[PDB]
């Protein structure tokens, strides 16, 4: 005869930032009987992602592990100008100890949460493709193909949806010949020539990776389909950022977006772009950008209904048009960061399960790029600040630091800017270019919830000598927007 | 002509954010007297103060250079390949690197002096010799030519400190960080006598540009260096300083110091051990300098301490003379004595009066690894505050394990009121720590509490986000008495 599904009061689809920090509240801190499913139990191909979400497999931390292998070229040659001498002629980089190294992390962390699932009662890992058969029913099967064989039908009062995100490949052709993310972290050799496709952080943090490890004559090459890189951020900062890849080597294509790739008889790829121009390389990246993980869902099954973009559509609460199903992280198509994802997933658990109804604010998000060197940012810039605000102020910093004249590496401008409501002096948003920005912009994003104005800021007294005191040192506006425009008045 | 509505004895830190804004802001006529014109011996401090001289300008570059002692070795953990045997730190390149760009500091001030009206500077040594009177001499002597007098409307007091040295048999044989600038070569075996920042941070750039062979050790009187500061940051920077290589000797004060003939320094301990080194630098404290000003001819106040007495407006108790920076034996940090500076001419020459605000001041100890810090550590806040929590954090960041660095730990902690949350202070330590503390002074300001950190979304990844993961403390103090769980 029949017999019991596996029953829980939470399944959740995605053992990522979001689905952990979800699955974790909702069995230690409400003693529920949580499900958690995913494609793999520790890193790389075939999936990539994996226990641990993207950020831990593909994504956030082992890049990290590369930016800062990244830097040791810049760190090597600056040091002779504080007398450090070496053998220049001995140097090289070594892209698959590099690569061994990152592996091994990140296993470490994958078994660690592996671990962390066998030793706590009620949080249950389940290996598989995970969708919607109906309401209150999540199977588990084979493969993604909604074919292939079920494993486990579980019943599920809740079910959780936080499958992330996945790089998007546009349909030109040759796109078979591209990789996108996922694979740099896999690729068996350093390419000698590369090219990044996109202006967005992804985009420029690997441009420098690859800068760092390309082996004898490679040439790095960015390319981005409109004007300035790194759209969504402060302009001076584009702009800099710009100038100071530039100077480390890195080609930017500005205005060019491909139109196809072919394979060149020798292995290599020959890319054509919507211009005519072409360019030969050992890789293609794709990094334009990443779409909502929806397509494997089976959603129509239950009819969650997505966004015109594709993401699943949501209330201010995580909340989807089918009742006891939720969807959190990058599936939803807000900010496209971890720990926002751990913020919704922590909300979603309050609200449901707790006795907390709790909304993820996401305004004031501090954030950062790892290029060489990082930006770190926090709120609004000033072209949105003067669309919604009458009086806008500007404060501004920029000069290349004084280490870095001595270091030799003097394209390397620090910025600092403060954007504010010049109406009662609150601060609108903070934004960082030079050594240190991700780490400097932390407790901006604490002054912000405070509702800091600049006189907060200049009244603090400095730390010196840092670059971060320059937020505590500027008083007068470098400029203004009054309705709409900018000047000096 | 020789009128000014301003005289400044020290172009300081203090001195010259005076000087500036009383001349730029308001149009007042201004005198500013220093004894050297650029950096170095015979007189060392000059044009720019002590920090850009001899203290935190420089010293931020040298630390700077010997972290590469550390970046060079943990490459190797991230796949960068070369001779290690082929690696030296060539310390007079260090010091002619720093020179010229502190010569740039100095030359760029004397600039600014040039171009600008009514700010006028002054060669020789500043003394006060009527109460609206300030003598400009040829030397720190009394009696030596008069170079000029100066009739002041004004007066501010901004000479600064001096390195304090203890009247031990052998003295004379030691030396300060005045001449450890300008050491000709690195030492191989150095004494740094001090628990203190200055003997820390200058520990830690011995070690790195020592021939081979060499140590480093560091001396304090007392059990633990880096007095002042939070204790568990205390014993944790204490155990990174061993495991670079350097000596921490705690319990031993140097009772004698005897010069060996062939030029090496023999000192004798209190507890009768004894040590060779090449270089004995005593850094154990700095003391206003206020030898010189002749303070007696007008009767300006000294504290039982040594230092120039203030209230809140920096004014002494001769009316039209005033004292800021580490003249004033207070918070002896560069941002304070400009903070301070500026509320002055504020006060005596502008609109609103201002005072400095002494309290929640943010700073730094470049020591390998560093600290940053703000606000009260928690043995203090016990004594207070009736109940205290304390969250701590304190790990050895993933990059570090990749590296080969495994002891070096990233050190978290906030202290806070545990009745209403307020966080009453920060405390840092590792890769970063200066940088990341300087916005916790104005979340000071802001009367933060733990749950505006808490409910503040992380910047991933970064070792500044732990800030910001911490809710639940890790232990408390109640009524002083320090435990782990609260009793009810
Ligand atoms: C290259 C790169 C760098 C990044 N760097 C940063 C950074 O520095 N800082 C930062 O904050 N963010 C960074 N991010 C973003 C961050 O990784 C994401 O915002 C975050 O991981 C989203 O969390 P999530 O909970 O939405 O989903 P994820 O963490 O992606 O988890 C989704 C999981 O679901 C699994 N899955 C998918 N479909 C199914 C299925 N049908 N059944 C079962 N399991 C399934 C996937 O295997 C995956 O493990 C980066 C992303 C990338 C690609
Ligand atoms: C090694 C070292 C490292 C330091 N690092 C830091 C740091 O990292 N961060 C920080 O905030 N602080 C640091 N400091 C402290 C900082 O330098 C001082 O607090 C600051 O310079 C004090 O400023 P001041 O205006 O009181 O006078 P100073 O900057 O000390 O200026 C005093 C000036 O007066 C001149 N003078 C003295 N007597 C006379 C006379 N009678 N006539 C004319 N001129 C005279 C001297 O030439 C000197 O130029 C450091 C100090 C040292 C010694
Ligand atoms: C609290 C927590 N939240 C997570 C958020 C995002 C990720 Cl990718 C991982 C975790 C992690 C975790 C690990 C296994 C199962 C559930 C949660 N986890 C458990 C944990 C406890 C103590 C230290 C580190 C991790
Ligand atoms: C405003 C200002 N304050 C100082 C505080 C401390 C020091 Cl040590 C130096 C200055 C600096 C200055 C330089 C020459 C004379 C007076 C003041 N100065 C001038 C300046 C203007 C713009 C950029 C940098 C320095
Ligand atoms: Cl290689
Ligand atoms: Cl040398
Ligand atoms: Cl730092």
């Amino acid at each position: 005869g029949s017999h019991m599904s596996k029953a829980f009061d939470l399944v959740v689809i995605g053992a990522g930032s979001g689905g952990l920090e979800a699955g974790w509240n909702a069995a230690t801190l409400y003693g529920k009987r949580v499900a958690v499913v995913d494609v793999q139990t520790s890193h790389g191909p075939p999936f990539y992602a994996a226990l641990g979400g993207t950020c831990v497999n593909v994504g956030c931390v082992p890049k990290k592990l590369m930016v800062t292998g990244a830097q040791y070229m810049d760190h090597l040659r600056e040091s002779a100008g504080f007398g450090w001498e070496f053998d220049g002629s001995s140097v090289k980089a070594n892209w698959k100890k590099l690569i061994a190294a990152k592996n091994e992390a990140v296993l470490d962390i994958n078994k660690s949460y592996e671990g962390m699932f066998n030793d706590t009662e009620g949080l249950d890992f389940f290996l598989g493709w995970g969708s919607l058969e109906s309401k209150n029913v999540v199977v588990v099967r084979e493969t993604a193909d909604p074919k292939s064989a079920v494993k486990e039908r579980l019943q599920a009062d809740h079910i959780l949806l936080a499958t992330g995100s996945w790089p998007q490949m546009p349909a030109i052709p040759g796109i078979e010949h591209c990789i996108s993310s996922n694979e740099a972290f896999y690729l068996p050799e350093p390419p000698r020539r590369v090219l990044t496709v996109g202006g967005g952080f992804i985009s420029v943090e690997f441009a420098g990776i690859f800068n760092a490890y390309k082996p004898p004559g490679g040439k790095v090459t960015l390319c981005y389909r409109n004007n300035l890189i790194l759209r969504g951020f402060d302009e001076t900062i584009r702009e800099e950022v710009t100038k100071q890849l530039t100077a480390n080597g890195i080609e930017i294509m500005t205005n060019e977006n491909p139109a196809k790739v072919s394979l060149n008889t020798d292995g290599s790829k020959h890319v054509t772009f919507e211009s005519g121009k072409t360019l030969d390389v050992d890789v293609v990246m794709m990094a334009i950008g990443r779409i909502p993980r929806t397509n494997d869902l089976q959603l129509g099954n239950v009819g969650v209904k997505l966004t015109p973009k594709g993401g699943v559509q949501v209330d201010e609460f995580s909340r989807t048009n089918v009742p006891n199903i939720y969807a959190i992280g990058d599936i939803t198509d807000r900010l496209m960061l971890t720990p926002v994802a751990i913020n919704e997933g922590a909300a979603l658990v309050d609200t449901v399960f707790g006795n907390k109804p709790r909304k993820t604010d996401h305004t004031r998000v501090a954030s950062a790029v790892f290029s060489i060197p990082p930006i770190g940012t926090c709120g609004l810039i000033e072209e949105v600040a003067a669309k919604e605000f009458e009086k806008v102020a500007v404060y501004m910093s920029s000069f290349t630091p004084l280490m870095h004249n001595i270091s030799g590496s003097k394209y390397k401008k620090f910025v600092a800017k403060i954007v504010t409501n010049h109406s009662d002096g609150t601060v609108l948003g903070v934004h960082l270019l030079g050594d240190g920005a991700p780490e400097i912009i932390q407790a901006v994003g604490v002054c912000l919830r405070l509702n800091a104005k600049i006189s907060d800021f200049y009244n603090t007294i400095g730390v010196h000598p840092t670059s971060a005191e320059e937020l505590c040192s500027m008083r007068t506006p470098s400029y203004y927007y009054v309705k709409g425009e900018k000047m000096e008045k």
